């Protein structure tokens, strides 16, 4: 159980630091 | 381009959740 | 719509992080690797 959540968890972040960038630039096309 | 990015932070928040649900059990299990 | 998204993330950001930190926790109780 804990490998498998310490996976996950890091997992989350990269996909949360993705989706801020993406929000970024979609920022960048509307505002 | 809008709607992926909602649903996309709507289906991380909800692993978030269930995440803190599956520390908390494991904390009050190594804490016994 | 814009405003609310970005909440959003940085909620979701705030609460990878401290997930991140519980789990470093849990690990060295843990002992585990
Ligand atoms: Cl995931
Ligand atoms: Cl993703
Ligand atoms: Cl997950
Ligand atoms: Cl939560
Ligand atoms: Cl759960
Ligand atoms: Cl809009
Ligand atoms: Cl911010
Ligand atoms: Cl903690
Ligand atoms: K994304
Ligand atoms: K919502």
């Amino acid at each position: 159980r804990m490998k498998q959540l310490e996976d996950k968890v890091e997992e989350l972040l990269s996909k949360a630091y993705h989706l801020e960038n993406e929000v970024a630039r979609l920022k960048k096309l509307v505002g």
